[PDB]
């Protein structure tokens, strides 16, 4: 049995990721860290196959121990502090762990197959983020102007990455994958931050809904499909890096125009602008070429934009209901 | 409107602090480490306009630390923030020394430096542990030897050690509280007393059937989490800044902790427990039972809840929760 | 009386730099790692009353460097500290990313941080380098993408986008100097220019016969060191802040430099020189030739000292050393 | 050959312990940071028995991957920011370095072990400074009150070390020495600062000593006869902690009257008194009782006080003449 070892286990992607795993049969293994309240929600339903151990990226040590213990067959580094807004407040941190945090497990997995002579294949989660204010459509050679400390870490990874492949011959590949949701994704991140909000308005709990830059563009997939690129670089005779995107992109004003108007709301009636959801530098309009990953990888994502948007809105809308029975319930 | 700005907010202890100053009139700030899910559980109740405010920092960040200091200008600080796990500390040791032990110096110096560089005066609390005892026989005052037994337990004498050096060279006024094991129906789960009272409740109500543990006849001084935080703020409260355990100065077993939460609810655990090895710690603690008449004597402190409600008040609340999960099992949403 | 804040002032470029600004006038401070043996060889000269000060420390340590901004209040802080040998970064990738990638971005929160506490306005300046074009073709200019072929190469990428996003998101005055490769007298004895220089001393004068190197066939920009501080300090004089390639514009390659040191002492390079493939890279940089039409236009600068004069400068100062370790080693001292 | 891995052997104690193992037999491996200038000064004479490789004791990946690569039979921890004034000066590294770098190679040391099933001795270079303002004389276990940040760091790494011998049956053992001095002592230390200051007065290239607090005493020995103490120890039957001391106290102002008077020279014509060098938390008093180390190492000090102040004279008035001449001579 195929093994895996997954960093970011708990996160949207590596929830996911999971489950894709476990359904190819695979022996699958997660990092997570101690926590002082519950933080495996994603991961719970599924919880022999699927292990957890204690981790950080910002420890050596605890990388390089368990995949020893684990000899895992495929790495997927999807672990990081994955929001650009919080990455402006806490640069350093964010920069120990997306930069050089990758590097720790690009070393670490060095010096494993060094020490034991096991072959490893590695897989980094790189971000459209990197490309930053550089125009639209990005491809995989696309120069990366980041902009926010989370984006220039993101590049330093993609570039620690690409250079352990190229030096020494690391199977490691960079998946570039564009934005994408989920109703599994962080409630901080715009695309979960409006269908919650939506749900709670339709049913009353909610009636104002605080955004910031509506002219915004993103090329917006889900993670579900997401992952499955991710697995399909490994299994290719040669590492190399990817574009992972839908092609077509859309305002987070489109986002609400689709997403209100399926339950036969007006956002406007709801949203108000406050400017302390501006970025200090924003970027502007993200669109992925994915014409590689297609004809390699024969990968082509599977859920549209305004499927995506109503899968979420269905599920918070559904969770938005319970509250309110708990609510009313004296809960 | 005094400020404060508490590390590990999100904690046990953050949030009964919390409610404890927001009680006394306080403006408090809390720094909590972004996540991937909520992570404000035990905060949430309390947020829900601008007199606790939260930030993005970490321990492991001296940059973010100072940068709230800065721009909150706090007259109190609790560094109530690590990796407060004694057995995962073994499997985490460099993460936890660096959070628990080199955290609290970069907070130490994040105070300092901006004292020197503002004027200000800032009053500061170490959350320090008897585990930091270890082995050394009970009962254990202020003045009893160290004989740390985890790595958690010998970070926490580090960062006890440069609170004192930095009190002593630089006229800090800086507190380092010794509290002994402190429980609540906020607990990590992970903890022995928690980890009871949760299986108990569901144990009850038919949705577990074993619990598994490891050493039960560890003793321990086990008091109310809530009764604890009051102790912190008194110390930082006194003309001088000391060190201070707080503590019931009564110990009791895992297997006395058994007896009474199982019992509660007419049930022999003797049916349910099961012994696992994996549990069992490299290094064990035996026995920690405090000495707290120094506390007693100059912070008029003295622990409210009792072991036996203490246990029954977890034991309730579990119970409670432990219901409501097996309505919602039963129903199809878990 | 301007005062500047120099990281890295220890290193080659350090010690010119402070050398140029002090002529200029300025106070100069540094901060230097603290070292069991002396560290201060390339600056000691100048430090023997109040101009230049120098303080303990480190780019891995964040509340150092916010510790002594605060302290000097520096109206312009040079960035050039760092693990800056490419083969060295291989072995040691992980500390070579935390100070110079983190390192960098530590220094600009630091600096950022200074600024919005205290209201003043400090100029900054990052010392990128040509190795982050890595193998892309040359002539290679500011807009030339970047390859990096090196965990060290990769970490100055790192930092040079650090530092242009602090520019674009906060209106920082922050400078990237994209300086090709420049060497001295003072070059450190791991690079291969001062590598060759030093071993042709002691060839010339017998205590050295072999003199093992890598690849030949690099071709790389050589300038002065003295030079190329200049373009520093150039960029931090303008009206606004920018990116500037500063480089010779003429390439040459290892074998080259062999030529022109080895011949010019009238000595054959291949009696001497034996290739060691330890001396090769996991990947290698391949050609390296800058296009520095944007500092000649919008600074005024200009190199100086040319390839020939450089070389030579060199192996004048590398056979005068030679000499002096030649009297020491037949008198027995060495 | 058994196979040494010493991290600090730039140090002073580095430079002796090689040279003491290199006379055993040993293959001595040390460990070394990168520096922009040359930083093997105390070691060049000796420089395939002696290799060194870069690492730091804040990069755990870089201890790892030598220990897997050296395979050592010992393992001596020397590396340290070993200066207490500069301690306060930079207490998150020295920190970093001193405590934390010390369970890294702990860690490092055990995670080899267990990947690879050998077995590796090691040495923890504890100090006296741990007892801080405890009252002489302090034994292995009198109480500690550092007074320092690098003081309360060793504590730490002393706890860290006692831990995994306790929990993990790790061979470890703390070396709980006290002050140790050579002509080899970094200058910043007092007594080589007395001593080089000494050597350049006494031929005339200096006229000042500026010293802080002359009443400190310290319990001062020779780094040469230490160092014999930590091999000792490691080749006891079982693992355990000891003081190496000399057992005789001496203050600041007894080393002057010693070397000073030594060159026919009255110290109090030279010194001055700068507050600058006093420090924030002051260590009055440190005496050892170094029973233990004599009754089972039988380990005994060979250089009292006196010959090693006179030794330390010699050998910088050597230096000094040395100065004199290249001032002289135009260099
Ligand atoms: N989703 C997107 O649209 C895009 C995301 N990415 C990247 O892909 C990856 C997955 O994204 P996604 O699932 O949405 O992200 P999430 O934020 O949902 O998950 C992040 C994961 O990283 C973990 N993590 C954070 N810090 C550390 C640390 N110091 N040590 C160990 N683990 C840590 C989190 O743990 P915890 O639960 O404890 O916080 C969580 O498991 C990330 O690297 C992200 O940056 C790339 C392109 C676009
Ligand atoms: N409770 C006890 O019986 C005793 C506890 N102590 C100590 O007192 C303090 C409070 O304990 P308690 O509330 O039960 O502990 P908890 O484990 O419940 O809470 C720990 C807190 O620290 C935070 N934290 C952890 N790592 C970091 C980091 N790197 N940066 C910032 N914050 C971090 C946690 O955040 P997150 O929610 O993100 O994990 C959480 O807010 C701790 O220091 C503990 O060690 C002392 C004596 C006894
Ligand atoms: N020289 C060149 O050809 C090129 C160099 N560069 C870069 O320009 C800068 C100057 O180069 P150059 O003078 O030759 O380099 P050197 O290697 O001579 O000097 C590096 C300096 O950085 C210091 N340093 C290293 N690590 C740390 C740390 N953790 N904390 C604090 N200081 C530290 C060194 O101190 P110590 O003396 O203690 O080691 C030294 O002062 C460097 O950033 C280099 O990468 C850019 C383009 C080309
Ligand atoms: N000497 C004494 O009187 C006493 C000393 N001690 C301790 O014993 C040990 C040896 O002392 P001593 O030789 O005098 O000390 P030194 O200061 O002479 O040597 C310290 C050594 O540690 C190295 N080092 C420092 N920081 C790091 C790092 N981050 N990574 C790797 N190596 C590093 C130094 O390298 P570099 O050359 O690059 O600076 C040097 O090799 C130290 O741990 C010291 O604290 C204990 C009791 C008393
Ligand atoms: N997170 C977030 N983004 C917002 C908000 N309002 C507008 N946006 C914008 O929506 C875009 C997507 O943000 P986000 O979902 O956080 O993902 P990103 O693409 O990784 O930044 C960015 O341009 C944000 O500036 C808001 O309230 N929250
Ligand atoms: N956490 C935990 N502790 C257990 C268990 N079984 C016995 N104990 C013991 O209970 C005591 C208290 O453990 P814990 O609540 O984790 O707090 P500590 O005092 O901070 O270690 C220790 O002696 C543990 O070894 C178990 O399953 N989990
Ligand atoms: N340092 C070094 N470089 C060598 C040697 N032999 C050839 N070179 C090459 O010379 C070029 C310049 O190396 P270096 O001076 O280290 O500077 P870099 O341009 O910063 O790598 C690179 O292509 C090296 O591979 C050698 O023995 N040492
Ligand atoms: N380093 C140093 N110590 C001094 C000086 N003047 C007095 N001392 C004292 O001498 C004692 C020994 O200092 P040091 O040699 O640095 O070693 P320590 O015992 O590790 O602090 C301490 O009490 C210092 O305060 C001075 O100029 N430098």
């Amino acid at each position: 049995r195929k093994i895996a070892l997954i960093t970011g286990i708990t996160g949207q992607d590596g929830s996911y990721l999971t489950e894709f795993l476990l359904g190819k049969g695979y022996e699958v293994h997660g990092l997570i860290r101690r926590s002082s309240n519950f933080n495996t929600q994603r991961i719970n339903h599924i919880y022999a196959l699927m292990k957890l151990h204690y981790a950080d990226l910002t420890d050596a040590s605890s990388l390089r121990r368990w995949i020893d213990v684990i000899k895992p067959d495929e790495v997927y580094n999807l672990a990081a502090q994955s929001h650009v807004a919080v990455s402006f407040e806490i640069p350093d941190y964010t920069a120990d762990v997306v930069a050089t945090g990758a590097l720790r497990l690009l070393e670490a997995v060095r010096s494993h197959t060094i020490d034991s002579g096991r072959t490893v294949k590695y897989y980094q989660a790189g971000s459209s983020e990197m490309f930053g204010s550089t125009p639209p459509p990005q491809s995989e050679t696309t120069p990366f102007h980041p902009r926010s400390p989370y984006a220039a870490s993101k590049c330093a990874a993609h570039w620690y990455t690409v250079n352990y492949r190229e030096a020494y011959g690391l199977f490691a590949c960079n998946g570039i994958l564009f934005n994408h949701e989920s109703p599994r994704r962080g409630e901080n991140f715009v695309t979960r931050k409006i269908t919650r909000a939506l749900g709670r308005i339709k049913v009353g709990l909610q009636t104002k809904l605080f955004l910031g830059n509506l002219q915004a563009s993103r090329d917006w997939g889900f993670a579900g499909d997401y992952v499955e690129a991710m697995w399909l670089m490994l299994q290719q005779e040669k590492p190399d890096d990817y574009v992972v995107a839908t092609e077509e992109g859309h305002t987070v004003e489109e986002f609400l125009d689709v997403s209100f108007g399926y339950l036969g709301l007006n956002w406007k009636d709801y949203v108000e602008i406050d400017q302390r959801y501006f970025r200090p530098a924003e970027v502007d309009n993200l669109q992925g070429d994915a014409s590689k990953a297609k004809e390699v990888l024969g990968w082509k994502p599977q859920v549209g934009f305004e499927k995506l948007v109503k899968m979420m809105v269905d599920e918070d809308l559904e969770l938005a209901k319970r509250e309110k029975v708990l609510v009313d319930a004296g809960y």
